């Protein structure tokens, strides 16, 4: 999966493992979500594609958001989308799967720098808009959560377990955006 | 309510009313939440204090978060807390109440600058830590949402209406943090 370089980013993350523990805490994330994030894997596992299709009907629907995949000529760069949709999809599983260790942190850095201007458009060697305004990375916490939910309601679990999955998911999407802001914030204020 | 200066901040917000409309959109916020945020008012209205008590048992519980109300001598500045807890509480209603107009935006700026170093500790003329790391303002989206919820389940409404209230609430807490990041982000990346 091209550009997907979890493990080998190898520039080193400006946040550490105490930083994470304390952010887990800000976000109410325990070991009790640890289990229940994993269980959302074996659930959302086989539906990834149908998920992407509901995702991309949100993005594709909104010109000022589709904006962010566009070539200078103001059309969607179709190469830029097929590529991301591969890595984004590996996100979903990674999230449910990787233990949140040093490696993990270094990609949470990576993935944030890719949204930023620092590394945007460089993974897929494409020419598009130079920065995604952080304001939207915060906003997508809502639609990355809400819309995952109907899909947790599926693989035949007890609605309580669905809640616990939902919530974990909400907690980890937030955690992630939270970290992503690193390259965005004025040095010293993160 | 001292320092509470909604309406008269009177420095002018670097985001506008198109910016808001488009962020509403990123956050799935429609006129259908408009109603249902209001209805959460007449619900959460009488329980504000019991809410603050569940809030402050989260904050009070966590030294690295209580951190942010502390005097230099590393104790909680009790004046700094009683004061904020008044304005924070006016937040809850404001949120349910104010139409999201120009005025509103200018306080969403205000309230973000107060978290920042730009205006932190100046409202209540107190001496405490100079900046709250943005990373935590993103993290508190989770606990500002989740924990509001049991309180929506109260004033005797049909669980569907409770969901619609919850969700609206989740959407508006996010919207707000999203904007708050303005003074935090490197000029040009918001
Ligand atoms: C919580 C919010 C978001 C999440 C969880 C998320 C998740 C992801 C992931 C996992 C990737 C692939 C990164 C990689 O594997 O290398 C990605 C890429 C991308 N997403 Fe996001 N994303 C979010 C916000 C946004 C927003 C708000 C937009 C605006 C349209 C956006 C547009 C893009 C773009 C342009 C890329 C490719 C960046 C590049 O490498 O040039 N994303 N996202
Ligand atoms: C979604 C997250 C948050 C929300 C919704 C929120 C809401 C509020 C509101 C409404 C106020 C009063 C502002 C005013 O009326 O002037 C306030 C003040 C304050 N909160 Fe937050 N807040 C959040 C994050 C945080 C975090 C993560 C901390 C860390 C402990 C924190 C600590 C404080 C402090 C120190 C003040 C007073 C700032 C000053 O004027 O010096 N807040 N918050």
């Amino acid at each position: 999966i091209p550009g997907y370089t979890y493990g080998e980013t190898e520039n080193r993350a400006p946040f550490n493992l105490e930083d994470l523990k304390l952010l887990k805490e800000a976000v109410m994330f325990t070991a009790e979500d640890e289990e229940y994030i994993q269980k959302a894997g074996e659930v959302l596992e086989d539906q990834v594609e149908e998920i992407l299709d509901t995702w991309w009907g949100f993005v594709g629907s909104h010109p000022h958001l589709l904006y962010y995949f566009t070539s200078p000529d103001g059309t969607p760069n179709e190469k830029y989308l097929a590529a991301v949709r591969k890595r984004f999809s590996r996100w979903i599983l990674d999230t449910s799967n990787r233990s949140y260790d040093q490696a993990w942190l270094d990609y949470q850095y990576e993935i944030g720098l890719r949204h930023h201007r620092t590394k945007k458009n460089q993974t897929d060697n494409v020419e598009s808009v130079p920065n995604i305004g952080y304001r939207y990375l915060v906003a997508f916490i809502y639609p990355i959560t809400a819309t995952m939910k109907p899909f947790l309601a599926r693989k035949g679990h007890t609605p309580e377990e669905v809640e616990k999955m939902y919530q974990a998911w909400f907690k980890a999407t937030t955690l992630q955006v939270a970290l992503w802001s690193y390259p965005y914030v004025k040095y010293g204020d993160f």
